[PDB]
């Protein structure tokens, strides 16, 4: 890499790894559109396997960016509309609280307090229906944001219904394959296990457990190379040949709601750039202001998403107007502020 990139990345990341006791980490910097890769430490401590550019990490909630884009693609295809009632795609959802809750609300965590987690006890399709039928909103739709797997997770599941495909099949065919993300998986195949890092939680090697709506909310695994390509694709959607996918990416970066300095997209979250680094809790309820109509993707944005599983911590941030971005994948779930601080140090130095 150019020495400037080499130096700021190493001088930022090495101390981070030391301070947070991160076993293994991969970083990609996208600079003037080109990717530069860095790796440290161990994918598997016990087996002494190093992190490489082919190592798979659990993205955790960074998966929601894929879900948002897949949903965007389904909108572009005319298969769904964000203004559609949820009940249009799940008629069995007959309980009265669902009147007025749209796909937009599900996608953007504004349905009225859907909970962060789908309970472990919810497994079958019948269990899932029961759960949503019994849920009692605390708030009217479109008034408060509460970040929630059960919200965007349901959005993802419903968004693919008209397609006839499973969520996984839709994601593969419509998102992963066209973008050549050939080492990105909802379910890691046996052939790829050699490259699947272990996560570390309290010193124990762990992988994400199966759960309802896992694929949709937190279940993607990917390499640093594929994630760099994901950032490139989101930085420059116009280079994407597939029309509805190009559109879907644009829709996911539209600004639907504002809370403080942040704007909610589909999966992605955005702030105006330049962004006060200080501007970038188990449950955090915030009133939202509707952006009527949503602002199309603003190039002068800090666009980002954090993600965690029990054993992994991921972060992606990019600035379209600067053709600049970063992916940080680690096999420990370390504090979000440390992720953002490191990303900002690096991108600020390069912009």
């Amino acid at each position: 890499a150019p020495q400037q990139i080499n130096d700021i990345v190493h001088r930022t990341i090495t101390p981070l790894i030391e301070q947070q006791k991160i076993p293994g980490m991969a970083v990609a910097v996208i600079y003037q559109g080109k990717p530069y890769y860095f790796t440290w430490g161990y994918a598997d401590i016990a087996k002494k396997q190093p992190v490489t550019q082919q190592t798979l990490f659990e993205l955790g909630s960074v998966s929601k960016t894929f879900t948002g884009v897949l949903g965007g693609d389904a909108i572009a295809r005319g298969e769904i509309k964000l203004s559609d009632p949820t009940t249009k795609y799940w008629p069995e959802l007959t309980a009265k609280q669902w009147n007025g809750i749209t796909l937009l609300h599900l996608a953007t965590y504004t349905a009225g307090g859907l909970p962060l987690q789908v309970p472990d006890e919810v497994k079958s399709s019948s269990d899932l229906l029961r759960f949503y039928q019994n849920w009692q909103p605390a708030w009217a739709p479109g008034t408060q944001r509460l970040y929630a797997n059960s919200s965007i997770g349901l959005f993802g599941a419903l968004a693919v219904k008209p397609s006839g495909l499973s969520f996984e099949q839709a994601m593969q065919t419509r998102v992963f394959q066209p973008l050549k993300l050939n080492h990105t998986w909802i379910n890691v195949p046996p052939a790829e296990e050699k490259n699947y890092a272990w996560g570390y939680r309290e010193g124990k090697a762990v992988h994400v457990s199966p759960g309802a709506l896992d694929a949709e909310a937190y279940g993607v695994k990917s390499t640093i190379e594929d994630m760099a390509r994901w950032v490139q694709s989101n930085l420059k959607p116009l280079d994407i040949n597939e029309k509805t996918l190009q559109q879907g990416i644009q829709l996911a970066q539209s600004r639907y709601w504002q809370t403080g300095d942040m704007y909610q997209g589909l999966g992605w979250e955005m702030l105006d750039w330049p962004v006060n680094p200080d501007s970038i809790i188990a449950l955090a309820a915030r009133p939202v202001k509707a952006i009527t109509p949503p602002t199309p993707a603003v190039r002068a944005s800090w666009v980002h998403k954090t993600g965690a599983t029990g054993g992994f911590g991921s972060y992606v941030a990019f600035i379209p107007e600067k053709e600049l971005g970063i992916v940080m994948l680690a096999n420990k779930n370390y504090p979000n502020p440390a992720r953002v601080d490191a990303a900002w140090q690096i991108l600020n130095a390069l912009q």
